[PDB]
Formats: structure tokens, sequence, C-alpha cells
């Protein structure tokens, strides 16, 4: 099949930049400006509502939608993230220097904090869903793929608790203890991402062990290899450990992580602000 | 304000039959047939989707929608249930004879079984949401008010479990043990309803006790008053006890309740079938 007419009208399509299970990412040129864009193809919960979420969000570490076409397949137009996926930087036991880990992780934290402040949980944070702005090591990152995201709001539980529980089942009452911590799943995922970035290997995996992946995760017993970690700081590992806390209520939130000693780094923060300014292009100001 | 024009066009509105928090139930006459109908008014999750659920359901113990008007308020037209709410038969310590309890409860079980077979959970079963067809003690009952209902389907959990949990939080894995038993909340509610019908008083309540309502429910320790129950059979109480089981996985399902010795009653079942046939009105058959 061909590209939809409406897409062809505005864009010239070019080479493949990447592939997901859902579909490819293509290079394209916007006809009006002659500038490069990326087009994510998703073949035919749903995409239109994901796009609606992303249209409302406004944060420099969250991907922005330039255009959208709902045709035979879905075509999503966004700015080019020439660095590609974080995945490719950590695969095959490759690892980033601690400084680069901190810069990237600070931005992930700011992004996820913004999401949680805005009543959104991502629920699919992993290195394949972190995009890099450039091939330079010091670059902005942007979180993508909101296909598993969920919008927080007034729960069925809250409506039930406007009393009285004469006919209400005990398990609903018991669920009150732990309700409203769904966002903590993103903080766990961030912990796994950080672990992988610092060490070059996954904390929980079926590689050379008889402990099931499930038991590894529920017990919180990550695979600690001293020689790999000797090079990494104690402060970096300390943060990892406060994010990979099994009790979701005790787990570090994004606010707690941002206040952690590891992220109290004015150099890293200077670099991030420098990177933000480079990205413009602003209008004149009074 | 006035009734909507489209409603007035088809119906003549009459006296008030009842009141909810949401709004009244009115007597009306359908102009075409000159026959009596009930009109439920709900003032402006949502009603249109509730109406959509109820339009698809087809069971003699579940209320049917005749018409619907979405105007300043919502107007829902249904058959008249002249017996009114079950609530009025059990209030002020009044109680039904065991035989009448069995007939009504059998029908509630059939209704809720049908719901669960069809992927629907009611979540608001109580005596105010059970309607009686006539003022005769032996009558058909119909469950109403689907405003808290929920449609079962592929969960976020099921999509997550299509592996692999490298980045997945332990609490999600732990939730697997108890997932897919949301329907059991209806069985608990039925247990409370049955308790109230047989005894004339609620199993869990703040009346003359220092045990909090919440602690009463979560511990499963219902208020047992021997003198009130002496008249009721052991088989009736046995079923009550298998429905008011605190562990939702161990709780009786509607199928288990229907197979309970208390409901193995050919007289009651004869009466129900007789009542179904009276309700028609069928076309000629080959
Ligand atoms: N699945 C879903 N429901 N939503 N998904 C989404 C929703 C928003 C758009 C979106 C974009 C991406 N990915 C890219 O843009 C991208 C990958 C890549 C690799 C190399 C170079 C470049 N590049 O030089 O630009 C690249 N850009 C992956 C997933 C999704
Ligand atoms: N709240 C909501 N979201 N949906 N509610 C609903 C949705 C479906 C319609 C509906 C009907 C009723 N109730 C009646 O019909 C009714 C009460 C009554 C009392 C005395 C006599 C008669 N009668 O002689 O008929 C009566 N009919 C209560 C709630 C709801």
């Amino acid at each position: 099949s061909v590209y939809p007419k409406a897409l062809r009208d505005e864009y010239i399509m070019s080479k493949t930049l990447g592939s997901g299970a859902c579909g490819e990412v293509k290079l394209a040129f916007e006809r009006k400006t002659c500038k490069k864009v990326a087009i994510k193809i998703i073949s035919k919960l749903n995409v239109e509502t994901e796009i609606e979420i992303l249209k409302k969000l406004n944060h420099p570490c969250i991907i922005k939608i330039k255009n959208f076409f709902d045709a035979e397949d879905y075509y999503i137009v966004l700015e080019l993230m020439e660095g590609g996926e974080l995945f490719d930087k950590v695969v095959g036991n490759k690892r980033l220097k601690e400084a680069t880990c901190k810069l990237y992780f600070y931005q992930m934290l700011l992004a996820v904090q913004y999401l949680h402040e805005n009543g959104i949980i991502h629920r699919d944070l992993k290195p394949e869903n972190v995009l890099l702005s450039s091939q330079e090591e010091d670059c902005l990152i942007k979180i993508t793929d909101f296909g598993h995201s969920k919008i927080l709001g007034e729960t069925s539980l809250m409506r039930t608790l406007c009393g009285t529980p004469t006919y209400l089942a005990p398990e609903v009452l018991v669920s009150v203890g732990t309700a409203g911590y769904n966002r903590a799943v993103d903080c766990w995922s961030l912990g796994v991402i950080l672990f992988i970035c610092l060490s070059g290997y996954p904390p929980f995996s079926e590689h050379r062990t008889q402990v099931s992946l499930k038991d590894q995760i529920t017990s919180g017993k990550y695979n600690f290899i001293p020689e790999v970690w000797a090079e990494v700081s104690e402060k970096a590992l300390d943060l990892v450990k406060k994010l990979l806390v099994v009790d979701p209520k005790a787990r570090f939130t994004t606010e707690e992580a941002l206040r952690h000693p590891w992220l109290q780094d004015e150099d890293m923060k200077r670099k991030f602000q420098d990177l933000l300014s480079e990205e413009n292009e602003s209008t004149a100001l009074p």
C-alpha cells in the first residue's frame, strides 16, 4: 500500500530511521519549510487518545506532536531526535559515564514529575522509550510512547467512600490502604533504567540464575555484581536502592529522587539549562 | 422548568411514584397505547452509557428500557413496577416469610448470574435497586440502577503479562494473585440483601456497638441475634454465611449459590415459571 494522500500532500517521505513492534519510524521532509521531521507509523488504549494526551502536555523532556494522520495506519509527525533511542547506548553491556547518566536521569525525573503533577502515569518507561536529541553525549532527552499511559482522576473508590458501606464488600475497604499509588510504578521503572545506565546490565533477568524473574522482582533482590559497580559512586547506587523499593508507599517519588544528594550537581544542572537555550529560536522580548 | 417537548409529544405525565437522590420516578401514559409506564428522571459513569448497557441486556429479572430522552435532564421510560422497591418491604424491621425471601433471592441470583456471564458487574446491589412487579407477595423482581456498573474486558494487567517484566513493578506482579474477582463484590452485596430479607435487620451497622462499621465488615463479624433468627431455617443461614465470606476468592459465586440446598425447591421454582408465563402476550407459534 501507499502513504495517505493527505500525508503526501504536506511531506516527502524518505528512509527508515527505526522499527518498533507497532511499526517503523521514517525520515520525512516538511514541504513548507524543507526541514526534516520524524514520522512514526502505527498499524491498525487507542492512538487518537494518546495523541490527545500528548497535545496537551508541554515539557521540554516530553515529545511533542507536530501532526497526525488517521488513515489505513496512523502516522504521527514529530521533531527529529537524531540521537535515537537510549536503548542503543546501553545494549550489549555498553555503559555511559556516570556524568552522562546523571544528565539523562535528571531529565527523565523532570519529565515524569511533570506527568505525575498533571495526573498522567506513563506505565511503559524503558530505554526504547527515551529518545536522544543529538548524537552528542550531552543532549536533551525526551520521553515517548504513551500507548500504555493512564489519566488519573476521581476513582470508583472515591465515589464508593462517600458512605455508607452497609452493602460494601470488605476487599474494597481493604484496598483503601494502598489506593492512589499507581504512579509509583513509573518510579520503579526509572530505578531499573538508572541501574541499567550506570552498570550496563539489567537488575532483574533470567541470565545465569535459578531464581525466577518474578521472585527476583517481588523480593527486590537485584543482581549486584561488585566489579561492575566499583567504578560507580555510592550516591548513584543509593538512589537506585531507594527507587527499587518493593513497597510502593515507601518507594521514592520523583520529588524525593530530585532532592537526592546524587542530583545536587550544579554542573549537570548548568549543562541542562545550556541545552534548553540552544534549542531556540525565540521571538523578540520587551 | 417543563418536560421536554419530545417527551410530551409521546407521553402524558402524571403523579410521583417515588424519589431517589438523583431524581423522581413519575407515572406516565404512553399516548399511542394509553398504557401506564414509569419515567425515571435523573438530573444533569454517565447515563447514556448505562442506558446502552441496559439496551443490550435481555433477562426477565433485569429492567428493560422503553425509551430515553437526553434533555435538560435525563428521562428514562420503563415498564411500571407497581410493587415498588424491595426497600419498603424490609424497612422498620419488617420481614418477609422465608418462602418469599427464597423466591425473590432466586431471581436476584439468576439476574446477577446473567450479568456476570455477560461481563457486567452491578456494584450497587441493595433493596432500593430491586423493584417488584406487583403488590402481590409472589411477583417477579427486577434489578435496576446500573449507574455504578462496569463492563469486564481485557485488563491492563493482561496486556502487561504478555511479557517480559524486566521493568515492571513488583506490586503489579503481586496483584496477579487476586485479579479477576471484581464480580465477587456483587455476591457479597447479595449476601447482605438476603440477611436483611430473612431477619429484618442489617448484618453490619453502627447500632448499639463500639465496633466500627469498617471493622465489622473486614472481619466478617455480622451481628447475629438468635431470637430473630430462630424462626429462619439453618439452610437459609448457611447460604448467608457462604456469601458473607471475607476472602473474595473463597466467597460463593452466583453458580454456587444457585446449587445450594436452600434453592433446591421445586415449589419455589414452579412459582417463578408460572410468574414468567403470566407476563405474556406472546405471538402464535408453529
Ligand atoms: N507506540 C505508540 N503507541 N506510540 N508511540 C509513539 C508516540 C509518539 C511518537 C513516537 C515516536 C517514537 N520514536 C521516534 O520518534 C524515533 C525513534 C528513532 C530512532 C532513530 C532515529 C530517530 N530520529 O532521528 O528521530 C528516531 N525517532 C516511538 C514511539 C512513539
Ligand atoms: N440512577 C441511575 N443512574 N439509574 N437509575 C435507574 C436506571 C433505570 C431506570 C431506573 C428505575 C428506578 N426505579 C423505578 O423504575 C421505580 C421506583 C418505583 C417506586 C414505586 C412504584 C414504581 N412503579 O410503580 O414503577 C417505581 N418504579 C430506579 C433507578 C433507575
